[PDB]
């Protein structure tokens, strides 16, 4: 079986957090992300992965994923994918991307299915500080496979990017 346990609409970073450092300038670990190894509870044999989506419009490049525009000065680089930071995948366009290839839980156990999205604050153009109001990211929906099967349980969580400040 599976429900969903997370929240529908979730802050990536701290609020009016202040981060410190040629163009475009590549800034913050997993700082500015949110990460939450329980969003679905699964069970019996129910097969999940992830895929994610970003709204942002896509506004350059770097070594193979999109950099992603805020402001005509501000951009970022994002990752969306299973629970550990580490296993992000790398962004690219605007549509849905499998983000995590998935599991599928024991037969006869019980366990949970997580996320993490993870954003770092890119420079394209400069001004002495930069400031970015609350935006919206994208989102994250479970993609069950095997047969399993979502019936009328929530797929879809969404992201929104706190207010930040980048100094220079
Ligand atoms: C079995 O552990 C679970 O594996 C899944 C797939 O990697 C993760 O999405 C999930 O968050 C994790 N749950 C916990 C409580 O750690």
């Amino acid at each position: 079986a599976v429900s969903f346990i997370g929240s529908t609409e979730n802050d990536v970073g701290p609020s009016l957090g202040s981060y410190s450092r040629n163009l475009p300038f590549v800034y913050t670990r997993n700082k500015i992300g949110y990460q939450n190894a329980n969003v679905w509870h699964i069970s019996k044999g129910f097969c999940v992965g992830l895929d994610g989506k970003v709204d942002l419009p896509v506004v350059g490049s770097l070594d193979g994923q999109s950099i992603y525009g805020l402001t005509e000065e501000v951009g970022l680089l994002i990752w969306m994918g299973d629970t550990k930071y580490s296993r992000g995948t790398a962004m690219s366009g605007n549509s849905w991307e499998n983000v995590f290839s998935g599991w599928c839980v024991g037969a006869n156990t019980a366990s949970t299915q997580g996320l993490s999205v993870r954003v770092t604050p890119v420079i394209l153009k400069r001004n002495a500080r930069y400031s970015v109001q609350k935006t919206s990211i994208g989102s994250i929906r479970m993609r069950p496979y095997n047969g399993s099967s979502a019936g009328s349980v929530q797929t879809t969580v969404n992201f929104s990017l706190n207010p930040f400040t980048l100094n220079d």
